[PDB]
């Protein structure tokens, strides 16, 4: 069972290293809290949080960073190496990569302004990476809401609640144009933009995201808060000015009668998105982890001890 008290005797300064990681990191990139939250996401829903997408390619297995979902957007690996060395040197061998990845997402989610909790601990890392699995099991923009409900339930989280509550995490990053192009001008082979999309939103996206433009230009997920996670991500939604298809379907799709009270919900109160979102992570770090003396307690993130 995975227990929040787990280096409170073996590193007790464990968070502590990594929350100076990020503070540091984010004066040059405003952007890496989302980034670590997001490999902790994609770590998670490829044979649970063991760190199998920090690892690097090997002849024998691919790394997970060439993934569809993965490749040229994933990033922030380095910081990862960065507070793993430094948590290496204050407490040798002890903390696993998948636990250092888990209190980072955390971390990183509280820096930027959101809930502050102590994540379960006592995972472990995985002997292998899993591309094949990752581009299985990476839900994608494009889903249609029963295709992320069951990209969900796949790995594990059943709960109409969790896919809500997670896409939360939405509430500040980046997302690049190529993503949204079908929405803005030619959705579901109509030729015309998703109705769906605000029209007043869909003229600034499409000036962020001109036709033939540059595909990998970065927009904000959230237009209210770019950079705080906060709940204004919900309140977008019920205006249709949810970024991505997935985003929008939470509350616009024909089979949204479950999530559409969630996400007014959470729109409506902070302390009942915040309780959620914790409530979800957790739930989320809980997949399938290496416990015990399962796995290692990897020294170099991107590599298998030997
Ligand atoms: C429900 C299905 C989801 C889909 C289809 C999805 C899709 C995406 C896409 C397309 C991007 C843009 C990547 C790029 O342009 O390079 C992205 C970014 C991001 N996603 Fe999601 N996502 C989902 C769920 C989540 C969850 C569960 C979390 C975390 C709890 C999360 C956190 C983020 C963050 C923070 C970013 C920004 C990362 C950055 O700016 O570096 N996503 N997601
Ligand atoms: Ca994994
Ligand atoms: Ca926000």
């Amino acid at each position: 069972q995975l227990t929040p008290t787990f280096y409170d005797n073996s590193c007790p300064n464990v968070s502590n290293i990594v929350r100076d990681t990020i503070v540091n990191e984010l004066r040059s990139d405003p952007r890496i809290a989302a980034s670590i939250l997001r490999l902790h996401f994609h770590d998670c829903f490829v044979n649970g949080c063991d760190a199998s997408i920090l690892l690097d390619n090997t002849t024998s297995f691919r790394t997970e960073k060439d993934a569809f979902g993965n490749a040229n957007s994933a990033r922030g690996f380095p910081v990862i190496d960065r507070m793993k060395a430094a948590v290496e040197s204050a407490c040798p061998r002890t903390v696993s990569c998948a636990d250092l990845l888990t209190i980072a997402a955390q971390q990183s989610v509280t820096l930027a302004g959101g809930p502050s909790w102590r994540v379960p601990l006592g995972r472990r890392d995985s002997l292998q990476a899993f591309l094949d699995l990752a581009n299985a099991n990476l839900p994608a923009p494009f889903f249609t809401l029963p295709q992320l409900k069951d990209s969900f339930r796949n790995v594990g989280l059943n709960r109409s609640s969790d896919l809500v509550a997670l896409s939360g995490g939405h509430t500040f990053g980046k997302n690049q144009c190529r993503f949204i192009m079908d929405r803005l001008y030619n959705f579901s082979n109509t030729g015309l933009p998703d109705p769906t999309l605000n029209t007043t939103y869909l003229q600034t996206l499409r000036g962020l995201c001109p036709l033939n433009g540059n595909l990998s230009a970065l927009v904000d997920f959230d237009l209210r808060t770019p950079t705080i996670f906060d709940n204004k991500y919900y309140v977008n939604l019920e205006e249709q000015k949810g970024l991505i298809q997935s985003d929008q379907e939470l509350f616009s799709s024909p089979n949204a009668t479950d999530t559409i009270p969630l996400v007014r919900s959470f729109a409506n109160s902070t302390q009942t998105f915040f309780n959620a979102f914790v409530e979800a992570m957790d739930r989320m770090g809980n997949i399938t982890p290496l416990t015990g003396t399962q796995g290692q307690i990897r020294l170099n993130c991107r590599v298998v001890n030997s």
